[PDB]
């Protein structure tokens, strides 16, 4: 689906293993958005109200969440050739 | 664009800005796929060939591979959004 280049290199492995790599990509879309909402937190006004846009530590909030966002695709590619979603806490 | 999101997140940024979020990008692929190269050649045979498929150590080296593509669709995206590939290293 999102990355097809997934399904390739889990070619040849069984249920457990995809199971595996799909819990532990669940776990990490949990620590990026906790990781992208601290850094939201402490942004300055303007950038939260949205009347001012760049600067270093916009950048590295933007870059929080582009990371974020890229990881998500991993996650429901690994779910969709799962079959489920996986209980991780 | 393939990662969507990132369309709405750089609005009202300057091109200079982008560029940077681009070049960033564009170093953290090369990283990526240096980690994942490095992580490839230790992997034993059996599993290199085909002839074998799991365990912790080619896990890690799925999800290294499942990382790299998935933040190419971040370069790919910035990349359209800038309008051009900037140079880097």
């Amino acid at each position: 689906f999102e990355l097809r280049p997934v399904i390739g290199l889990t070619r040849g492995l069984s249920s457990a293993d995809i199971e595996t790599l799909t819990a532990n990509a669940i776990r990490l879309h949990r620590q990026l958005l906790e990781k992208a909402d601290q850094l939201f937190q402490v942004l300055p006004d303007d950038i939260k109200i949205g009347t001012a846009a760049g600067g270093e530590q916009h950048l590295e909030y933007i870059e929080a969440m582009i990371e974020m966002h890229a990881q998500m695709s991993a996650v429901n590619t690994l779910v969709g050739l799962l079959g489920f979603i996986p209980k991780v806490s």
